């Protein structure tokens, strides 16, 4: 039960990756993939708590 | 362990509805579509309890 909205790149090496990524540091956000041509187990559901 | 039969029209409100369609009254039955295009999502199975 906490919120986190961060666009800063999370480093995964030794050099400080404040704004440079591509060699050894990864972006912490990735996109979803929802195609109708996918399987039944790869379909998006609109879930509410 | 109670065998039951259902053909009558189900209602989702306090209005009188025994066989009336074209409204919020929903048919409580639906037809299974057994096709080879649904590998996991919809497939017949030989299940016996």
């Amino acid at each position: 039960f906490e919120r986190d909205i961060s666009t800063e790149i999370y480093q995964a090496g030794n050099k400080p990756c404040n704004g440079v990524a591509g060699f050894n540091c990864y972006f912490p956000l990735r996109s979803y993939g929802f195609r109708p041509t996918y399987g039944v187990g790869h379909q998006p559901y609109r879930v509410v708590v």
